[PDB]
């Protein structure tokens, strides 16, 4: 989910972006205020949930791994 | 937007197929309903929206070229 999820356009939804490039090189070069949100919320929410129930899985597990 | 625009599982979402190959070999091949089902819908919305506005100024510009 991390190196094939992308995030799509809102005006434009046919070109999406993954992260390592042209995610990577909005936050690292723009100045422009709106596009920096833009890419951070979009990103961040769908990665978010994508994630999250795996992550709090792994975490349950993990720790069954450890105490054992 | 008809020959790049692509459709997403709703399942896994990193899986996106476009129309031409994987789309139409789903409706060509398939015999489960609920796979034919998925395809046509979402495809269908999809595309529509877009071609929607877009065919409705086209339909009034090209009647003012056969007007003239």
């Amino acid at each position: 989910i991390y190196s094939t999820g992308k995030v799509c356009n809102p005006d434009n939804p046919q070109e999406c972006l993954l992260l390592e490039p042209g995610l990577n090189e909005i936050m690292a070069n723009s100045l422009d205020y709106n596009e920096r949100l833009w890419a951070w919320e979009s990103w961040r929410s769908e990665v978010g949930k994508q994630l999250r129930p795996l992550y709090e899985e792994y975490v349950v597990l993990k720790n069954e791994m450890a105490r054992a």
